[PDB]
């Protein structure tokens, strides 16, 4: 048989505001209908709860995301007795909005030249820590953390937000800090 592995991915996003909505959505065959989602580790029972009629249609919606929502997803299609897909890449599913907001600042600055990197601090008021900087994706870094990133372009936009996290829940981020915009001289 032949049963390609399903996309898996969120609407609007996998990062989330506490409290906002968000669609984990599978892509299978164009037929496809047996549509499976999990979490890793713990189940979700969320999952159990929709409706057969979004199922069909790789359609898992949380109307309202909170802290119990957050985990490691994948997605897959069919079952042993019929036949099933290999479980589609993961889908890290994170709520935002836990602590207060890390500040992201530059080094030397945020105006580089092209081809430069630059050095990017999250500063936290607090200590924690684990530390993400995502580009409007995101990686992993006692109240700071240093990223570089580069070589930076003008063809290409440069903006990002860095959160501060607990190590004990890694999928549930302070809000996130104010967009830093790197504009690179080109």
């Amino acid at each position: 048989g032949h049963l390609p592995k399903p996309t898996l991915w969120a609407e609007p996003g996998s990062v989330i505001t506490q409290g906002s909505p968000v669609t984990l959505r599978c892509q299978g065959g164009q037929e496809t209908q047996e549509y499976r989602l999990y979490r890793e580790k713990k189940t979700a029972p969320w999952i159990t709860r929709i409706p057969q009629e979004l199922v069909k249609k790789g359609q898992f919606p949380i109307p309202s995301i909170t802290w119990e929502h957050t985990g490691r997803y994948r997605c897959y299609y069919g079952s042993d007795t019929a036949g099933r897909s290999e479980s589609s890449d993961p889908l890290e599913l994170v709520v935002t909005g836990a602590y207060i907001k890390p500040t992201l600042s530059a080094q030397p600055s945020p105006v580089v030249n092209s081809g430069g990197n630059v050095t990017l601090q999250c500063d936290s008021q607090v200590a924690f820590d684990g530390f993400i900087l995502c580009k409007e994706q995101c990686l992993n870094s006692s109240s700071r953390a240093i990223f570089s990133v580069g070589p930076v372009s003008p063809s290409r936009r440069w903006w990002y937000r860095c959160y501060a996290y607990d190590s004990n829940s890694p999928y549930e981020w302070s809000l996130p800090s104010d967009l830093l915009e790197l504009l690179v001289l080109g």
